[PDB]
């Protein structure tokens, strides 16, 4: 059974809900992004209309392999009518393909559904400047002071100069980076385009990131790995076990290799700052957790949220704890006083 936090009222409509069977009264199922969490249900089997991105209707398509005449795309920052009702789908910041929703219901009530999002100052002169937003359904995935991270552009300058300065030093050094899902493309793009090499990685990789829309993709990425000094392995791969495993596949040709694990958040944050921080080392393998996240952090959700002055906001994440909801409600009591609406 559909939860509250997924229905939008006034409507036939749902967002991020494929894992309930046929809800009773949708008539379109939009998908915010393409992670698994959200589309957690979709197949080739389903036949209901999904609305999406563009980039999320290559990835239902190619990967899910849901058919061509159940896959709605629409446009970024444009009006559209879908089943009698105005919506516009906005850049969230968060992974490839990542959309918000703007609702504008039939009574005159206007509805914003962040998806997943990284908040931005840039935001606040998209089409949100325009109106009044009466229901906010909100990514609270770090709504606590103690969340804490650097900017992506500072996260990618350590990772750029930490690479370009140990392959410099040894020219048979091997980076590998870590992944699990779509997103953070950033961290091995940087680092092979420092290093003048294509990045290399398993032919079920290379169809996800084929599917993106990514500028000259051709020119920066390749299945071919003994070319390639950047590979991509599966996050669960990270570790000295797996690294030694890969080193030994490359036909002696490196000595040494520098790891990446992307991480969202961890406690570390709360001490060190990213200038600061070291790797596990073991012989000749060092791994290196970095907080790339895609995710508002606690001082740029509050910003945002106290910039648009909602009337009510719906929770969609950490919502099954009465502890977690308590807390998240005080935060948006405190945020209206200090701002005053
Ligand atoms: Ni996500």
């Amino acid at each position: 059974t559909c939860p509250f936090y997924k229905k939008i009222p006034g409507t036939g409509f749902t967002v991020d809900a494929f894992q309930y069977g046929v809800v009773e009264g949708c008539t379109a199922y939009f998908l915010t992004h393409f992670h698994s969490d959200h589309y957690a249900g979709l197949s080739k089997h389903f036949t209901f209309p999904v609305y999406c991105s563009e980039i999320t209707g290559n990835l239902l398509k190619n990967k899910l392999h849901v058919q061509e005449q159940y896959i709605h795309p629409l446009p970024l920052d444009t009006e559209c009518i879908v089943n009698g009702v105005k919506v516009v789908l906005l850049d969230a910041n968060h992974c490839p393909g990542a959309v918000m929703i703007l609702f504008y219901l039939p009574n005159g009530t206007v509805i914003l559904h962040t998806g997943d999002f990284r908040a931005d100052p840039s935001m606040e002169r998209s089409l949100l400047a325009d109106q009044k937003v009466h229901m906010l359904y909100l990514d609270t995935t770090y709504c606590s002071p103690e969340y804490t991270f650097p900017s992506q552009q500072e996260v990618i300058r350590f990772a750029i100069n930490t690479a370009f300065e140990a392959v410099t030093l040894n020219p048979h050094a091997l980076v590998v980076c870590g992944t699990y899902s779509i997103g953070k493309e950033k961290v091995f793009l940087a680092i092979a385009d420092v290093l003048g090499s294509k990045v290399g990685m398993s032919q079920e990789k290379y169809k996800t990131l084929q599917c993106l829309n990514i500028p000259e993709i051709n020119s920066l990425i390749t299945t071919d790995m003994c070319s390639s000094l950047v590979h991509l392995l599966p996050m669960m791969q990270i570790n000295f076990k797996g690294l030694q495993s890969h080193l030994k596949k490359c036909g002696g040709k490196y000595n040494q290799i520098l790891a990446f694990r992307p991480t969202g958040w961890t406690h570390s944050n709360k001490f060190t700052r990213i200038a600061d921080v070291i790797p596990q080392t073991k012989g000749n393998i060092s791994i290196y957790g970095i907080p790339y996240s895609e995710h508002s952090s606690y001082l740029e959700m509050k910003r945002f949220v106290q910039w648009l002055k909602p009337q009510k906001i719906i929770p969609t994440v950490n919502v099954g704890t009465w502890k977690s909801r308590s807390t998240m409600e005080k935060y948006f009591r405190e945020w209206k006083l200090e701002a005053g609406y």
